[PDB]
């Protein structure tokens, strides 16, 4: 019942994340140097280390929003990718797994935790 507990479990997270190998595509903003058109088709952008300096900063309020930044990650490298059989696409969808496999007990003790609250 411990309605801040979230935030150093998403801070850990973020750190096996960063240690994964599949996250190096996504570790920092995607180079509009490298990929010229990103912006035509990508209205959002997000990456790994803009989240961890949310979280740092005092700017997310639950774990559901910084759910919603890191799914937006992906999302983007769905939209951008030329081919479902592309390496970068490939790494992205092996790192959506870990994650949601990681956050759903996060979630859910913040929304138990809340429940209490508001007993
Ligand atoms: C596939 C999916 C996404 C991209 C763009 N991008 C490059 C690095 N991280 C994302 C390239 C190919």
């Amino acid at each position: 019942y411990d309605i801040q507990a979230w935030k150093k479990q998403c801070e850990e997270l973020l750190n096996l994340i960063f240690q994964c190998e599949d996250s190096e595509p996504f570790r920092q903003p995607v180079d509009l140097l490298e990929y010229p058109d990103y912006r035509d088709i990508i209205d959002t952008p997000m990456d790994f280390a803009t989240v961890r300096e949310t979280l740092e900063a005092g700017n997310y309020e639950s774990p559901m929003e910084l759910c919603k930044d890191v799914r937006l990650i992906f999302s983007n490298s769905k939209a951008y990718t030329p081919s479902k059989r592309s390496r970068i696409y490939s790494m992205s969808l092996r790192l959506s797994a870990f994650f949601e496999e990681h956050i759903s007990s996060v979630l859910s003790d913040y929304k138990s935790a809340l429940r209490f609250h508001k007993r």
